[PDB]
């Protein structure tokens, strides 16, 4: 509808209307729900919820399916004064149905087509169910592999995170402005704002603190980026920001997200997070933390009370102005009409039962596509990979026949339509003896079952892996290793005389040393989502030829941490020249490198790059044009990531040695070459100064071509002169 | 002599001359030199050093004793054109001849007396062979115990640190205003400016960043105290300060230290700092490393050659004001004039040869008192301690019999004059049968002769440790655990059936569980120094009674790291009433709590204490006065700690749990009572605002008053009204 019917609901609701408008609910909390009736009498109840609320409220988070949504909206539109429809909010953030692999996994893709794909396909099944928001791209950059949440994000790099984080918005949203008409397209939230990946110690919920500078350099361009390609709602994170919980933080959210960033969309909270204020000792009482957290703009409390039970005495003794509440309400309004809830508030799904798009076979194409771009190949010695379909298997392991590859935070999707590792392998290869063994454990028993299995096979195929439950939200490791008997059954299964590929499944990077030196290859599958198991077959038998490199380090010990590519020089940096001298930064018991860099990974192919003449000289704001061709020099066709970094030798801030400023997967046939081009703009070489300031300085960087952080040439290009 | 003769000086020294002023050389750079003579020219040659640069150099570093200073002095004087003499600088961190505990240890004393006397020795020795100036004390706040230089600090909590910084300066300098009269006190040097102690996963020389009000609220307040209380110099720091190199870092050097701080003696350079910005990237050279870090403040340039090479030309160019030269210059001369060198050079020696003062047997018997004072008693399940004098003792383990128990940073101190655990226990029981292990490794035939003497005796002292080269400068260790062979040590005397007491010598936390749960008492000396051996005969049998705390966390495991005591709520804290729920900040593998924590250790006496009445409210300014009431309730004498904390519980920022106002230490004999008052001043109530302003806000503190951070009763002070 027209804007000014927007507007004219604003000045038509009552206070009491407007309150509750900002406040949001599970679906048993509301009439007409048709899961979990018996929670809501006591919910109610311990929240202090009446009908006036539930009535009115703003929006519902975490439907279960269509037919939930459908109940609950005409229930809520039979009763509601003005016939404002509500808003459906779910948690689809690696596919709903069809689970793709987790974010981190879709990192090490490199892919930006894969990532948009996967937001496409989750949107299409997520609308379908009737949800019309999902609270995704997850932003956060990630130093920390014992915070549970790094499964969340796309790893270490603010740029690659940046480019994935665009692609995601791009493939849930479509065009941001056709949402009232594209139905299979859905509504971005971009979460959690901000820097909630730096909590201290990797432990959940934790302390951040860094510089403003920092938070603008490495923590705040992911956001930024998927904000200005047209995001629809931003989330607050969990974490004080310089002191201050970001919930309730007005500089953050109000000058920074809504006036540097030109946010104008609904900001909601995490859950709970408008309370917890009070527990992170900044408010009070929910009286102060609903004023703070309303005059930060946060539009919309997930969950938690404070709005509803304290903004009608906040603003009836001046405490607070009714302004910033009606600019509230017409964010929320506008949410809804920009999604077409004003026209049709069931969103497509009236009398369009849109069951035949969920979990459709071309649908498990594109995530087996998304699972076999995402793996990386860690290992490869001798050239034991890939198998032969006739190689006789020996599949041993937790992860042999364990259902649990979906992944963390899949909130939809079905262990039973996935496939697990041994079903997977035996439509690949005609001979397979398993032998499944605990997570946690190894008995004298397993092992005999182990010896006798792969005295009878020819090649090992050792399945490890971690619990999905050891990672997620609230899934903190102090020391990130699998449990010590896997450590144990990779010890043992090398003492067996026969080649061992081990396929690890996981949420985080881990201590993988120990793996490496005990096997002959390595895979790392992460959790690939729904076609798991054909992934792993695929990849194993080279119908598809890894492809993944890493988008986070593997730290050689818990005890390196934080290790990321990006790092300072320091002003004692160990050289090939002085390495063994005392005085320099090193560790007396560890290397300095991680075990693994960004950007690395295996293939079964083999390429040589060659860069174009680049220039010597650079003016201030002029892009440099980095055309690279590459060659398949081998026999077998496969994908590589070019990748490009920048260094700034000598700046008024200490600069990171390289930062990636541009990466495409390049496919390329047995003997077949391309050539591809990069711009690296003006903005590729500037940072904020100690001013905070974004700046462009003079002089010398050198440019990094090649296939990891670390696998490169390197050239020089002289920045001066004048601007354009 | 008279100020208005200083200035006549630096109007008549060259601009050659006022440059190298400002350089810092190694004893035998310069002629007269009595040692390493051989290491002169080809030095001199590769830092292209000529004559006209050594004769006017300000001042030396590391002179080797009485003799090396009056002959470099004595040649010096006799080509220097002025007759300004050089001033002789040097580590004495923790004793000179006679050692006293490491810092970490002086820490876990909670004594300021046992402080100021470890520093009026060390001087007292240091002042008798010739050295001005310490480079002591270090004060960079620590939380991370796999920074090898954890050992210099007094902790992770900056009020103690502040607190303990005052007494060394104090006993160091004694009154400064008359260094040119007391020529048993020297000079301190306060280092290294700023927040070095926070290095990135402990790694030396590492990345340091967190936020401005941070840096002020936590990191700032120990030099600041120390600076307050006339510290004379001022040491640069390695690490960069949000971004930029601490020894260029003009806002850090110029606005906060000489402006805010109102510092106005001479900023030393670490080692190398001013030409290792070129490192860091933030000086393309030499010259803009010189130009910069004289911008900066930095008056002296230790052992590299900016300065001396580049400042003239820049000052000739016009890039730089010789004012500010003129200015580093004057400083340099107010501190020769402070300490007296314009009316005696040889500060007292000349003749008086103060050998008879150093190493004394008075000196002695202080390092041993504070060796005493500063050990931790962490566990003694059952009374094992102390031990009768009848006692059999089977001592074994790699600190059985090694005479490395000085710790680290013993510049001057000598192994030879040391005293053993074996030789130390000989001199107070009469049996003792010693099995000396390696430091890494446990043998078959180790274990036999272990088992022998456990057999034979009744109780096993097992001695565990570390290298002191283990730590210290660039003694980083990502896992911060002892040799795995102790820990299997410890397992196998465990079998044997014997009581057995551990007494752990080391520089840093340590994951230490499985000590505890491997023995029935657990003893931390860390490294006592010189009387090492009488220290722990006499904790042990009780002629001294345990009684330090400990002043830094031991985690429970690596990836705990950071922990620490004054640590935020977070927004979903663990409590008693919802742990087991997933929800909420934990781990999934460990405890949140460190294994030990900040101000606990165990006693052989029992106390009883008791607060009296305080006020329920107070006015913003107003004293909080706490009167605390200890009983000793045991037959055997001994010393509590008394510590007071303040929680601010809801604040503008989020404030820690727990913060560190006021301690002392109490003597007491069989039922000894006694009575001690703190003044908690608005200060302790005030913390530093997001605008970065130093604040006091109306509301609710509580009040701790116990024995450790865990052990205390807690009372409620509501805040407002009226300022005073
Ligand atoms: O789910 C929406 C939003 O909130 C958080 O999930 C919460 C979790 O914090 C806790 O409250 O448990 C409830 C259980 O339902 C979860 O919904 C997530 O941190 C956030 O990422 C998510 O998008
Ligand atoms: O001792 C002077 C001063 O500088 C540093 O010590 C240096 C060390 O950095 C390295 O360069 O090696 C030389 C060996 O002589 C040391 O002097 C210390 O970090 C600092 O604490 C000390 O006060
Ligand atoms: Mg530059
Ligand atoms: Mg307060």
């Amino acid at each position: 509808m027209e804007q000014e019917k927007v507007q004219e609901l604003v000045s038509q609701m009552t206070l009491d209307e407007k309150i509750a408008q900002c406040l949001q609910l599970s679906p048993f909390l509301f009439k007409g729900t048709n899961k979990n009736a018996e929670l809501t009498g006591p919910l109610l109840q311990e929240m202090k919820l009446t009908d006036a609320h539930t009535e009115n409220a703003g929006s519902v988070l975490g439907s279960s399916s269509a037919l939930d949504m459908i109940g609950i909206q005409e229930a809520y539109l039979k009763t509601n004064r003005l016939g404002i429809p509500l808003v459906f909010m779910a948690d689809v953030i690696h596919g709903y149905k069809t689970v793709f692999p987790i974010p981190l996994a879709l990192g090490c893709s490199f892919d930006r087509e894969t990532v948009r794909v996967m937001a496409e396909v989750s949107a299409l099944e997520a609308t379908a169910d009737g949800h019309h928001v999902t609270f995704s791209p997850m932003l956060d950059l990630v130093r920390d592999p014992r915070w549970g949440r790094v499964m969340e994000s796309t790893g270490e790099d603010p740029f690659l995170n940046s480019e994935l984080g665009k692609a995601m918005v791009d493939g849930y949203q479509g065009d941001a402005s056709k949402l009232n008409e594209n139905l299979e397209q859905m509504a971005a939230c971009v979460k959690h704002f901000a820097a909630y990946g730096a909590a201290e110690a990797g432990l959940e919920y934790n302390t951040v603190n860094m510089s403003t500078r920092e938070l603008y350099q490495n923590y705040l361009p992911a956001y930024n980026a998927a904000i200005q390609a047209g995001a629809k709602l931003v989330m607050t994170a969990f974490n004080v920001v310089d002191g201050i919980p970001a919930t309730m933080n007005k500089w953050l959210n109000r000058d920074v997200l809504r006036g540097e960033m030109e946010f104008d969309g609904v900001l909601i909270s995490a859950w709970g997070a408008v309370a917890e204020v009070i527990n992170h000792g900044t408010a009070r009482n929910p009286k102060e933390a609903a004023q703070f957290s309303m005059e930060a703009g946060v539009d919309l409390e997930m969950m938690t009370t404070c709005y509803i039970h304290e903004l009608k005495g906040l603003i009836e003794e001046g405490k607070l102005s009714e302004n910033l509440l009606d600019e509230a309400v017409l964010r929320m309004l506008n949410l809804k009409n920009d999604l077409g809830l004003f026209e049709d508030p069931y969103r497509g799904l009236k009398n369009n039962d849109r069951t035949k798009d969920i979990l459709t076979d071309e649908s498990r194409g594109k995530a087996r596509a998304a699972g076999v771009e995402s793996a990386v190949l860690l290992e490869n010695k001798s050239r034991l990979l890939p198998l032969a379909k006739e190689a006789k298997i020996a599949l041993v392991g937790p992860l042999a026949t364990s259902p649990d590859i979906l992944g963390g935070w899949n909130v939809y999707g079905e262990e039973k339509d996935g496939i697990n590792v041994e079903t997977g392998l035996r439509e690949v290869f005609e001979t397979v003896e398993v032998v499944s063994t605990e997570y946690t454990e190894l008995s004298e028993e397993d092992k005999v079952a182990v010896k006798a299995a792969v005295q009878n096979m020819d090649v090992v195929v050792l399945a490890l892996g971690e619990k999905n439950e050891w990672g997620g939200e609230a899934g903190s490791l102090a020391t990130i290793r699998l449990p010590e008997a896997q450590y144990q059954l990779a010890k043992f299964v090398q003492t067996l005389g026969k080649p061992v590929v081990i396929t690890l499944f996981n949420g985080r990077p881990l201590e993988v040393k120990e793996l490496a030196e005990s096997s002959d290859a390595l895979l790392e599958l992460w959790f690939p989502g729904t076609e798991a198991g054909r992934v792993t077959a695929d990849l194993l038998s080279g119908a598809s030829n890894p492809s993944g490199k890493l988008s986070m380090s593997f730290p050689q010990t818990t005890g390196q941490i934080p290790v990321y590519y990006n790092h300072l020089r320091t002003g004692r940096p160990q050289t090939p020249e002085n390495k063994g001298e005392r005085y320099v930064s090193h560790y007396l018991d560890i290397p300095n490198e991680p075990f693994y860099p960004f950007g690395y990974g295996k293939s079964y192919s083999e390429f040589e790059l060659k860069t174009s003449s680049l220039p010597k000289e650079l003016n201030l704001g002029e892009s440099l044009h980095v055309e690279v061709t590459i060659k398949n020099i081998s026999d077998i066709a496969g994908k590589e990531v070019i990748q490009v970094y920048l260094q700034d030798v000598t700046a008024s801030i200490s600069r990171p040695v390289k930062e990636l400023k541009a990466f495409e997967k390049v496919a390329l046939q047995a003997g077949e070459e391309k050539t591809v081009t990069f711009e690296l703009t003006s903005e590729a070489f500037s940072f904020y100064n100690h001013q905070l300031e974004k700046v462009q300085e003079p002089g010398l960087h050198r440019v990094f071509v090649g296939t990891s952080s670390e696998d490169v040439d390197v050239f020089e290009v002289e920045v001066g002169g004048y601007v354009l």
